[PDB]
């Protein structure tokens, strides 16, 4: 599973994200008290919003799209969902 952060601020509500994610072109699933966000390239992914934080877990991506391809936009989703950057990373990585 894929734990990101949450900006201070940015939506963690699943409806805020509902709105987020068709507000950017996607569909999202209403499965029991799950919610399930849907992106081009993944076939179903699984998004449980926190005050603290917010986590995604994929299944089986599609073997004929790039894997990392359908990263870039998997990863873009979240990183608009989250707010945080790839080169945020580094502010993990970079402690001292």
């Amino acid at each position: 599973m894929r734990e990101y952060p949450v900006k201070k601020g940015f939506p963690t509500d699943y409806d805020s994200i509902k709105r987020k994610i068709s507000e950017l072109g996607f569909d999202v699933k209403s499965e029991g008290d799950l919610i399930i966000a849907s992106i081009p390239g993944i076939s179903r992914i699984e998004i449980k919003p926190d005050k603290r934080k917010i986590l995604v877990n994929t299944g089986d991506y599609d073997s004929d799209a790039d894997k990392l391809a359908v990263v870039r936009t998997y990863n873009d989703f979240i990183e608009k969902l989250t707010g945080y950057s790839a080169k945020e990373r580094k502010k993990m990585m970079t402690k001292d």
